[PDB]
């Protein structure tokens, strides 16, 4: 399955995540940047099936950035794929989605891209 | 708080949802288009405590396309926010990513954006 | 062709474009919203034989928010297509990066998606 | 300042590019992934004025993938900044229409991002 374990992005964040039979992932979120701290409640979906002709597994996870410590009223979502084998890997890209009035919702939503690894920063 | 019930996309997808007090986005999503046929299980997260200066509740939630009918190696997350009122909707934007080979990872990545109302269109 | 014209999009933004035979779009662009006022140049590609298949014609042009009264140090994309017809139109999604700090770059990036009519708001 | 000449990106894409005097990008892209072949038109526009306090320079092009060799009813724009220094980067998203019906709108727009340097990887 390859996905559970505890992941680093390119900011030092570090994502842990058991991926479940029912293909639910499951863990938590510390965001090493934005207006974040300690960690954050995650949930998700990945393939528990997937193809065997060398193609990632797709996946994707929620974190609505609350907590007991602070609340940055916004959320991430991350889509992307885990790729097994010699240093396994899950690319992401990720929408960040910030509570807006509808005259301002044109501006609500940030874009960006992850790249997680097991090896700490 | 106006979250939890059935909502439709401007695709006529309807994206079935329930928000639990710990701030978890539970339901089923059942796509209009592309490869998926009846429900799929979703999950999510939404901010429970949401400003209260007008800004929209910011949320999001993901899909594996996986069910028991079938498996099209893919899942979409939809990030964006819940604005309450007369016409209560919830805006989003989504990325889809498709298990791909290394070699295929660049196409790998649809985005779009799907508005959800409480009325079919 | 069809694309040659004035649009206006969801924020009351106005597009003046011209479709030249090379393939290249040249016009203006006023946004209703942002830190933006008056016209700023605006440049893009579009395809100059499309499909005769009932597809659009893809297109795409990018404005510097820079003109003679302010710049905000910023820049979008709009990617899209223009769809003819009964009501013509072009669809696009756009990406608006402000010039950051490489530490600030992982929230440089702006999504959204804006439609184009040609009926005056 | 920095911007003229030849960049690569992580696929082996040529990015050959001219900074104008007045905000305009002219160039010619080399795609070494999908429906292309051999060098496409590329127009774009970049802050001429950026801001002194360390930030990159906003900027974006479009491609539209039609040559004298081909068409690929396609058009990509690439959104981002340059950041100077010992080892210069564009760091950009990117956004890939298809022309497509109606019908298939939805799943017209594909998302990425790529990293050009002056060195290729
Ligand atoms: O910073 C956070 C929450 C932490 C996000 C961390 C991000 S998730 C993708 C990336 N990958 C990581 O590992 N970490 C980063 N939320 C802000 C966003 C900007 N905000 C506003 C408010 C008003 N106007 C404009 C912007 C306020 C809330
Ligand atoms: O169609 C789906 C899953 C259903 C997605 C429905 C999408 S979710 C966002 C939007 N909002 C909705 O309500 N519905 C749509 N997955 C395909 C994608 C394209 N696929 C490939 C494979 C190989 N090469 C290229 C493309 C194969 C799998
Ligand atoms: O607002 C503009 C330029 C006008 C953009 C208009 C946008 S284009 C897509 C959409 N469609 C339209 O028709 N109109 C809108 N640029 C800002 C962005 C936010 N900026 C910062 C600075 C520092 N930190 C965070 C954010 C400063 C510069
Ligand atoms: O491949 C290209 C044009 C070359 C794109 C190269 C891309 S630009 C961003 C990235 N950075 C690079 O340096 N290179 C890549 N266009 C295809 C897309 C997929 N197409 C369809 C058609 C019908 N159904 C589904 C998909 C047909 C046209």
């Amino acid at each position: 399955a390859g996905i559970t374990g505890t992941w680093y992005n390119q900011l030092g964040s570090t994502f842990i995540v058991t991926a479940g039979a029912d293909g639910a992932l499951t863990g938590t979120y510390e965001s090493a940047a934005g207006k974040a701290e300690s960690r954050y409640v995650l949930t998700g979906r990945y393939d528990s099936a997937p193809a065997t002709d060398g193609s990632g597994t797709a996946l994707g996870w929620t974190v609505a950035w609350k907590n007991n410590y602070r609340n940055a009223h916004s959320a991430t979502t991350w889509s992307g794929q885990y790729v097994g084998g010699a240093e396994a890997r899950i690319n992401t890209q990720w929408l960040l989605t910030i509570g807006a009035t509808e005259a301002n919702g044109w501006a609500s939503t940030y874009v960006g891209h992850d790249t997680f690894t097991k090896v700490k920063p």
